[PDB]
């Protein structure tokens, strides 16, 4: 799990908590996860993303660990 958090951090130059959704979909595709683009889109629609610009990757990390 920490590895998922550090990759997300690799995508957070300011080590704070928010990165752009494209960056998030990208961190998730590099970690070697075999989650499909549609499932990602379904996880994105239930997450608040396009309509605000930046997402807190911590909630997406928590959901992937639970699953």
């Amino acid at each position: 799990e920490e590895e998922i958090r550090e990759a997300f951090r690799v995508f957070d130059k300011d080590g704070n908590g928010y990165i752009s959704a494209a960056e998030l979909r990208h961190v998730m595709t590099n970690l070697g996860e075999k989650l499909t683009d549609e499932e990602v889109d379904e996880m994105i629609r239930e997450a608040d993303i396009d309509g605000d610009g930046q997402v807190n990757y911590e909630e997406f990390v928590q959901m992937m660990t639970a699953k």
